[PDB]
């Protein structure tokens, strides 16, 4: 269990994210739902020349996973997944610099649903959840399991739990009055408003 | 010169922006820019880890460059390029998906302004372009030149022109009553519109 400081831009993302006042909230959906598409593309482009990379599993799709019990809401897919370093280096993206466009764009006029488009929709998840879970399996290395409550931190271990094949897992533990996410309607819902093109099946598990 | 027909699917996209009453032809320019965008991101976060990687240039950048002369508008960036083998698979896209998801979503009640939702934003080029010349250098390849105009071909080729260090560049070859994106005013336009938030400099050169 490895522990890690966040890159000082994006402790500033995630705090803005959390202490600002923003009641469109459901966004964080379409905003996993639309990097886990990305994911899947990316899989599918590297089979396209190499077939051997679905060996670890065919089906490229998007789950959805309420548990009331646990009070979490997890989006599975089967995309390309991330290495260690991956997880290190922001969730692979190139959050510092993109952090930076999202602040001169909210500074313009923009809004915090607009953060997608800065490659930073990933952290729109702490707009919902008190802790985030990434369970992740890339072709190129071993399952590991990133986790962070913000605070300005971040823990990376190898992921001893259920084998996932390929793909990535991202467990949202939902703070307390957030709970409506856990149901049926409300996320069927979101998904009709935001994501009825998304171009891989989307499975929204019941309970 | 090495002449490839494309993917019947990949036709068929083709076909239906050419022939498909679409007023709404600008948003070419808003597709291209997010492809430069996301060609940039790339090569950013290779870099993260490789600083060599930058080697070939620093500079991540986006020149929109108008030629009345040629009756060109070319838009050139400065990202991780394409090797032969992305140019021949799409341009380094997973099109034949892309277009299925497309078409069921035209079917949705979708409209063609919505192709880069499908990752094939790169042919609606040919909204505005008689024929599109791609221009492209990887760190990983010699520099290659892709072309078609359209008709179910396009042709791959070494290119001995203008050494361009790494990027790819898009030449649209304006069909003659497209002319007024040669047009500062008009360009400039259509920038501040759709890609007012790109996070890497857009320069419009002057003629």
């Amino acid at each position: 269990v490895e522990t890690f400081a966040f890159q000082a831009e994006i402790a500033q993302l995630m705090s803005l994210i959390i202490n600002t006042f923003y009641s469109n909230k459901e966004i964080f959906l379409r905003e996993l739902i639309s990097n886990s598409s990305d994911a899947l593309d990316k899989i599918r482009y590297e089979t396209l020349t190499d077939p051997s990379k679905l060996d670890s599993g065919k089906e490229l799709h998007i789950n959805l996973i309420p548990n009331k019990q646990d009070r979490t809401l997890t989006i599975v897919d089967t995309g390309i997944g991330m290495t260690k370093a991956d997880l290190i280096n922001n969730l692979g993206t190139i959050a510092k610099s993109g952090t930076k466009a999202f602040m001169e764009a909210l500074q313009a006029g923009a809004d915090i649903s607009m953060i997608g488009q800065f490659g930073v929709g990933f952290y729109s998840a702490y707009l919902v959840a008190e802790k985030v879970t990434v369970i992740t399996k890339h072709n190129d290395d071993e399952q590991y399991a990133w986790e962070s409550s913000a605070g300005g931190s971040f823990t990376v271990r190898t992921d001893t739990g259920e084998p996932m094949g390929r793909g990535t897992k991202v467990i949202l533990h939902l703070k307390e009055d957030q709970t409506e996410y856990l149901e049926e309607r409300r996320i069927k819902e979101i998904v009709k408003k935001h994501s009825q093109f998304i171009g891989y099946p989307i499975t929204l598990f019941v309970e």
